[PDB]
């Protein structure tokens, strides 16, 4: 309630503002930046892209980002923290795991994954001493049983700490409704989960649902559009292709619907993908040149042309991520 | 064809002695063991156990271990060179993809798969400058079509560096065929290869195909055998319920068809391992507590008994591992 971790430690709920709540630096596996760093053509090239891109966020007056990588893309936390120095931006890393957990976390009971998640929130990251800052977990329809083991545990991390939880979703399966059932069961408050990729879907049957029991909505991948590249299959799987407009009116309908205080907004943008097709990267840098500061520099003037007041975003890029981030069972 | 890549550098063809084909120090995943080192103990409780046990096997008359750890099963070459230097045992490090791979590596073609590989081999491992000596790949069925990737990958590397491949079957599926069909689509030769966890079948007439087309025959799991637990179902699926005399008079009917020349045997052993079910390590230091001490200490002697000589025995585990090992197109 009082402080928030960061790869380069606390900070105060103050010191966060402006801040992104689902971004990664480099979307990979464990282990995988360590093994073939050529890959990303070098390390230092990786680290080189990701300090322009972050210090160009930071002049649109991005303040904070939440790396929302696990274990299992492949977090690094001192690639995080050494991008972190150089841009003077704060990054808050995450654990849990995503939809690639490999065989010795698959076969990990719920009590193991809570020790494991707690860990890293408790003690460290690894031997680094950086501490992670929120909980991520996902689904993609119907949860595996191994995750409604990560989710349970999830919860409980969050419970003996404080620290949110944030998730992947198959939006258009709906999967919030099942995250929402699991991590009430575990007496979880709604107030400390995100449920993210909200943006993937425009049912707002689904989506107030979600909002009226208290989660915060994540409208993460605004600028995620495939419109301009049908003959390209796999971007168009990744991608979608409904456009950014779209996916950004949804924060206008939100608001309208009395939910602006839930509501938290973000590019899931990257600065290396391992974990896709070769060359991904490429394509979603043609798409967007703005990177992460596609937030700032086109969303906010769109939303503002559409009447949102200044005042109300404001309140949706800086207060909410602040009562979202800051430690506590009910925010 | 004059030096084997150890986790300590070149060694001389002599200089190997008595060879274990088949073992981990530890079956994990990438990045586990830095990131959740308290499954284990601790590091250095697991650093320790490791020791103690490639000492005994060292007293047992063993020289070398090959550890077919690949990426995926979380191989850590510092943790093997750390374990080689202090029980004084060679011990081979591995390239190549287990059954697990992530999606950083599941979504590559076969042509950067090669480039991976031959990293490995050819530059070093991370940033260690620790070189693989053999690569390791796997099926359990059908060849996934990655896995008929990582195959043509494995083939690609050998071929480029003399370097030997050794594999994972589903012994009972028959694997070994169409492995050893995809190996020759690409040119190598199958005195280059081990199908392994082969003493998991009975079947002479796949074991008799394997070896008449030249391909050598892994023999690597000798002790593995829940015989004793069938109240343990996790342990039984995994050890099976053939006993290892069962599994050891593979070694001698191999020997009586004329193929003692190219029969490889091993314990297939860890001294820890997370990627199965918790306390696994426990059940099987249980069934066999001489751990990679098994084959001299039993097998070799129960072989002697049942008539094999000394010198056929010498030359399965001093010759055939040499002829492998050293680096040549054609063995
Ligand atoms: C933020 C302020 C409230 C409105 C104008 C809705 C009354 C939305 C923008
Ligand atoms: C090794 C020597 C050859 C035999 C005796 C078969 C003639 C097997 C043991
Ligand atoms: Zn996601
Ligand atoms: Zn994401
Ligand atoms: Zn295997
Ligand atoms: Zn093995």
């Amino acid at each position: 309630g009082d402080r928030i971790n960061t790869v380069r430690g606390p900070i105060t709920i103050s010191e966060a503002g402006f801040t992104l709540t689902h971004e990664h630096i480099c979307g990979s596996s464990a282990g995988f930046l360590r093994a073939w760093p050529e890959f990303f053509g070098s390390r230092a090239a990786l680290v080189e892209k990701a300090v322009r891109g972050l210090r160009r966020a930071r002049a649109a007056g991005v303040r904070t980002i939440v790396d929302v990588s696990t274990f299992d893309i492949g977090r690094d936390v001192s690639l995080l923290a050494e991008v972190s120095r150089a841009a003077d931006v704060h990054i808050v890393a995450a654990t849990g795991l995503w939809e690639d957990p490999p065989l010795s976390m698959r076969l990990r009971s719920v009590e193991e994954l809570t020790q494991f998640f707690l860990r890293e929130i408790q003690y460290g990251i690894e031997d680094t001493g950086i501490r992670a800052g929120i909980i991520k977990v996902a689904t993609n329809g119907k949860a595996t049983p191994f995750q409604e083991l990560v989710l349970r545990a999830a919860a409980r991390a969050s419970l003996a700490t404080g620290v949110p939880v944030t998730t992947h979703t198959a939006a258009s399966q709906r999967d919030g409704e099942q995250q929402a059932a699991i991590f009430e069961s575990e007496g979880l408050s709604p107030s400390r989960v995100c449920i993210g990729h909200s943006d993937d879907t425009d049912d707002l049957s689904y989506l107030t649902a979600l909002a009226a029991r208290g989660y915060l909505i994540g409208l993460d991948g605004i600028p995620h559009s495939a419109i301009g590249l049908e003959d390209n299959a796999s971007a168009s799987a990744l991608l979608g292709n409904r456009s950014w407009q779209t996916r950004a009116l949804l924060i206008k309908a939100l608001i309208d619907q009395g939910y602006m205080k839930q509501i938290l907004v973000s590019n899931d943008w990257l600065f290396g993908f391992s974990s896709y097709v070769t060359n991904i990267m490429d394509v979603m840098d043609s798409v967007n040149p703005d990177g992460m500061a596609f937030i700032p520099l086109r969303v906010i003037p769109f939303l503002r042309e559409k009447g949102v007041s200044q005042e109300t975003l404001a309140g949706i890029t800086v207060t909410n991520p602040a009562r979202f981030l800051s430690p506590t069972l009910r925010a």
